């Protein structure tokens, strides 16, 4: 038993020497990459313009092969875990065993995060030298995509991981520990992602510095890029995540847990976005900044405008998805941890709707940069009207979630009421009344809709942006009445019950 | 029971309501576009050029966003029955429930027609300012397509209530009674949306009247695609009624009724078939006499005799396939009511003739308004040998109803006196004579093919047009006498039974 | 039961009827049009040849339309065959019925050859008045396409019959007769096929008389066309009798009698494919001498050629489909029937090396004629050295079939053996005997092979005619002494058997 | 019984007369084709140089031809062993054909080679006349494709040989002896092939002789070119004999035997691929020094490098297959051939590296040609790091293969111990020993895959070769100390067992 966790414990610590071991050889490679570059700096405007580009091209070719080398390494440390679950049959040594490789594969995407960070810093040493600046920003968009690719493949293992234990454990208590360790670990993965994006994005910025008004807006361009690829890497994450508690919750893992694992998931994941909203608009500020010009000022706003409306999806998004699987382990949980799962819900319906206007913030910094800067006027309109197009999608999308939730948690007080034996005509009067939730619901749902239709119209027309704002003040006092009302309603339903 | 009936009455009202806040909420935003226009019409040619295409586009898109609203509020009250219908045991209040879903979806059609007239209007009120006349046509066909859309989505969703109906029922009377209901609903559907194109055709021909030859022909072409999309509509419409009565005489809804449903919907569609006509017929008046041209005249009169050759075509499919329909009805019904049912075919087959009829003489006299304006030969020519063609090609497929039908009742004549356990000699005379039926038909058919080729040979060779009006007498002359010899030795075949 | 044949016959003579009718009105129409022709042949060049093009064009589509009318009569009378087997127990009126059947189809094909002729005297007609010649080739290739399509519809329905009949009846004395009678009539039909087809290329042999160089060269193209539609024509026929002649002899009719049905088969259609090579032939000698060059002739005379070899081929194909079926039958037969099948199968192969040898003989003086009208000297080169190849090819196909037949025969004799119970090492004796027949027939397979490499491999080199007529002689000489090597000596296995 | 083996012994006789007679017709015909080039040569330049391209491209036709005849031979004889086991029962008389059939394929193949070398002395006799050189080289290519053509399909018909003797035969020691014989026979086979393009290459390189620089650098192109589809000819038949081999072990096939088998498979196999490296050493050799320049020079030695990387890893992946084959038949062995499987493995392995180490040396005598020849030296750089990345890769895949024979050799030791009924705890022991033996079997291969990603990541910077060599000995090294203490742990695992 203990001994398979030591043999497990040795193979990981050599894993993670060898690991080690890459990192100082990819700084040795990029020590020596960076010698021959200042060793040329010396000694045509041609040959270094040339050289240049060709070292940052393998540079990233290294980098691309240290992730590479890291990914195997993580496979390996995967298969040594399916070994000692083999060769075992009791919990404690499989819980251990879970847990120091989860701490491994941590402390593996910890070494890629600094492999990433010497190829930017390389990179900024090479652009102090005179190299390209959109062959360097592709290079560091490279570099990016192989490491948001390796995040995706750490996120595999962790689910994979988490099958095994599923897959080889019988009991609750340990299950449900184990479930809301794997997300532990998937919210650090996706912070190290998140932070490695941030870092590039944050070199780019630094790069625009000096580069001519088109180079700057194809940095831009693709710095914004490489914020949708972490952008990605967080939507999967998220989803991995939630297959992985899913699957816990069908093999019987506590319920409760499961639901406080979903949301410090959806919290984790939200900090995420926000950090990436932060990138954005500090690129955003160092673009305006450098752009120099009246047209691309604007385009690199309203590209960035465009990112922003990604963030603000995809933050939705996650809510949403986080709060059907609460409501599904809602209908699934109890007569009180119901309660408790509808109070969490509301909680993560919250935060999600202070990060939404936190991102509306940013954007709104972002176009008055570039207002005082003195870019375009009808792409600073669009981006306007694309803000508080995508503001009122957040606000339909929490809206639904939230309703959804209250359907649910009604669903559970009548399934508990039939499960309780209660009579026939009474449970007729709580399913009638249940009904009438639901139907004022779907009519709640349309009227919102309405009245984004109307806001969307009046937006598409070129309506004035205070004008707007006005009326999506009213539209969020009147989905908030809405869900007062729902809630006071499904209250009374409860009373009416009990 | 009847509080789950007041309760959906209660959801109905308020999305009935929110249907209305939307059409003002409609009529206020193009309010305010038909403001802005105005305001801009006093304050270069360019600048009015082009900013009146754009407010056209984007109230168009403010009609499709209303469409879009209204087409939600559809599938949320069929929502809200589903939720009914699960709420309910007892029959009185499904069948009430289904009554004030079909009200509602009528009043909710009803609101859409109201929206398109306010789009068709303000696109009028636009030309009036000096839009263009090929862009306001096509936002004018893109406003006929959005709200042809919507009726197709009310059918499904009419469709879809008749097949809850069917599936939370137990009995005939009631059933058969909801498949009338739906069915009316379907015609009333139908007739709102041929009532749209209707309106749009004459919008079109207000708006030709200030147009370049090309621009001209141009308006009338998407005109006659707005009718074709119409035509599109009745035919769809036809076949999902046509599911529906299908469905219930599988589950057993009284065979009479479905039977008069049946021909209740043919009688409807075929008025929607000839209203299109009238709307063709007066865009082809108005084109011809606005067109102005020699080549471009004919052009123009043609493609609407290509129109109206396809409203014939479809008058011919829908009177076929109500006819097939009778048949298997009649295959499953009774000594009598078969009878009653083979009268009703001939109704259906002769009204359907009638108005086959009609759409001749509505294209002569194009043809004649086009041989007054002087436009080209060949092109009438062509047009008038087209219309021969399709008048032939109506009788023939009339004809070949008929004779089905003919045969349909011949074979449950036979099915009858086999299930009252008659004589084995007797059955075999009864059923060698119902095969003399057969055959007689099958020489009457290809004679009808035969005689059919002559004319067309002789169109295709370009004969007059007088010499194919006598021919095509003499086909109609034969196609009668034969469907009545046909007739007559199936009631010989009868006698000789009974 | 009589009443049932009375019936049908009543509704084929009714059918015939409108068949003759619908003839005359092509004939009506034909009239016209060339009236019409005649009338302006006196009231411009151009005004001539455009209308008589057009006139053409009209007067094909005419026939392409009454053979529509032809085969839905056929389609019609089917079903009026259907419609009287269902109405029918006995087998007596059954046979009448069938064969009353294949005497109207007979005479339906007959009225498609009518009209056919009709419309190639009519495009006679009109190249007397000065019509294109190329547009007058391409109507007739059209006409010549329409006839072939209806020619396989009547196959199909021949086929169709003869499957009705099959699973409508319960015995092999008149279900082996219904087999044989079917396939006379599909005969019947593959020959007047192959008579239309010559028919309409012994009229572009009369067309090319006044033709351009280049247009009476486009004529000889596509009049093989025709030729190579009609050889496909005659392959489905066969194809469609052999797969009828396999039902029946799956269902049990008589083994005897389907083999003299196949064998009757075979040489019905091995003269149509000699009547084919005639009409090629004869177009080849009109071609050579009115196409007056040095360079086209020869393209042209290669072009026949390749017909010729394509007719070779397909005489071998179908040959060799005939022995494969009489020797699945042989597999199946008896004692004494098997070696009846033996004898008509060598009969077989006989006929088509004799019409394969006739094949040759028409190649040979087509490129005589092309040799005395001097053509291109490479191009008679390659003709004669394709066909050399084909006659070789013909060879061992046929070669391959004997030798087929033969090991099927000894299968019998030693089914036979096994079958009237032999002793075991008598039976162990006489299969390893038939071991040893299969062992030399592989052997002679493959030195018949390696003769005829040396045969190709000679012959694109570039050898001489005379060279390779000796080297095909001494190639015969082999493959008949083989054959009758490998006959002694399944004799004198037979006679060590018995 | 013998009466069978008789006749199928004189069907051979007679085949093998048949190839014989073929072979003397080639020559023939290719006599009769070189007497036609030398009487052209004495009667312009336009018509020999395009009458010795026609000659060459029919003479490659005839070769073409050949093949096809002696294939079909083969075939042939295919089938009389078909024959011939159906006609027996016995095991002496079926292994006594087996063996004569594959003597019998032998001489085929042999017959084969020998037509090949006719070809290509034709062509050789033919540039003796003055032909084209880019043609010649082209026809030589499909001379050799053609004969690579008929090695596979000898290698599919000894394929199905084995099969027809596995599946009518029912012991092991005759069911190995016939597989050991079938492998013997593709290792023939694939030697003839291998010679066959081993002559061919060496053909090219007496034509390059008189060529342009520009045409000789295509004949060393598609030289290269025959030599891959001769490895690939190699490959293919390696999976075939493997494929038999792994049929035999399911059928009950001795299991030692069949691993001498795989053995002696892979030894022939390896000296294949060893003279394919001669062929295309001296190829390089000939073309160096008649290249004639700096650029095309460098360029025909880097394709000639191409060509042996592909050696390389070729040599690699029969040698990694055949250790899995071994290593699979040692997971069903036994306690002591387990070892002497594993001692098989280790000598396979160590014949792959030494292999794959002359081949680095060939390549390196080939870059040093090419530097004292004076051509370019990016190219030659390339080289020399493409030559470290494919030893690099050779060692990787070599070591995996070691490990994995070292893995199935303690799983067996493992199965051993279980099914000899030892203690639970004792089991429990030895299946930990064998966990910390995978363990650190996988940190060794991804610590050789790290240092092997240092080297290649020093290699595209573009390190000096001395450089890349000590630290290529250095990997070296590392992996042969990995081996030797992973073979120690896991033989003191084999020690704490017993």
């Amino acid at each position: 038993s203990e001994k398979a966790l030591e043999i497990l414990r040795e193979a990981l610590k050599e894993l993670e020497d060898i690991a080690k071991e890459q990192r100082k050889i990819l700084k040795d490679a990029l020590d020596e990459l960076r010698e021959e570059a200042e060793k040329l700096r010396e000694d045509d405007e041609e040959e270094i313009n040339k050289r240049l580009n060709e070292l940052m091209k393998i540079a990233v070719e290294a980098l691309e092969l240290t992730i590479e080398v890291l990914r195997s390494l993580a496979e390996s440390a995967l298969r040594a875990l399916e070994l000692l679950l083999k060769l075992a049959e009791d919990h404690k040594v499989i819980e251990e065993a879970v847990k120091l490789l989860l701490e491994f594969l941590k402390k593996l995407a910890e070494v890629a995060e600094e492999a990433n960070r010497l190829a930017l810093e390389f990179l900024e040493e090479l652009i102090e030298l005179g190299g390209d600046v959109e062959a360097a920003a592709k290079a560091s968009k490279e570099a990016a995509r192989a490491s948001a690719e390796f995040a995706r493949a750490i996120v595999e293992i962790l689910e994979e991981v988490a099958r095994l234990a599923i897959e080889f454990i019988e009991d609750e208590k340990l299950l449900a520990r184990i479930a809301q360790l794997i997300i532990k670990a998937i919210t650090e993965i996706v912070r190290i992602m998140a932070e490695m994006a941030s870092l590039n994005v944050k070199a780019m910025s630094e790069i625009i510095k000096l580069a001519d008004d088109e180079t700057a807006k194809k940095a831009v361009k693709i710095a914004l890029e490489i914020l949708e690829m972490a952008m990605k890497v967080a939507e999967e994450a998220n989803e991995a995540a939630l297959r992985v508690l899913e699957l816990a919750v069908k093999a019987g893992g506590d319920v409760e847990l499961a639901a406080e694992a979903s949301h410090e998931l959806a919290k984790a994941s939200l900090e995420v976005l926000k950090i990436m909203v932060e990138a954005a608009e500090l690129l955003a500020r160092a673009a305006i900044e450098v752009i120099e010009d009246e047209k691309l000022l604007a385009e690199a706003a309203q590209l960035v405008i465009e990112a922003i409306r990604r963030l603000m999806e995809i933050m939705a998004r996650i809510a949403k998805l986080n709060a059907e699987f609460l409501a599904r382990v809602m209908k699934l949980a109890d007569e009180e941890t119901a309660e408790r799962v509808l109070e969490i819900i509301t909680e993560i319906l919250r935060q999600a709707s202070e990060l939404a206007e936190e991102a509306n913030k940013a954007a709104e910094r972002v176009l008055d940069l570039a207002r005082k800067a003195g870019g375009d006027e009808e792409l600073v309109h669009t981006a306007s009207s694309l803000l508080i197009k995508a503001s009122a999608e957040v606000l339909r999308i929490l809206f639904e979630a939230a309703v959804h939730a209250i359907l649910a948690f009604n669903e559970v007080l009548y399934r508990l009421l039939k499960e309780a034996g209660a009579d026939e005509e009474f449970l007729k009067e709580i399913e009638i009344k249940l009904a009438e939730i639901e139907m004022k619901a779907l009519v709640a749902k349309n009227k919102l809709e309405s009245i984004l239709s109307a806001i969307d119209m009046k937006a598409k027309r070129g309506a004035s942006e205070e004008e707007l704002k006005e009326l999506l003040r009213e539209l969020k006092k009147t989905v908030e009445d809405m869900l007062r009302e729902l809630e006071r309603l499904s209250e009374e339903s409860r009373r009416i019950a009990e």
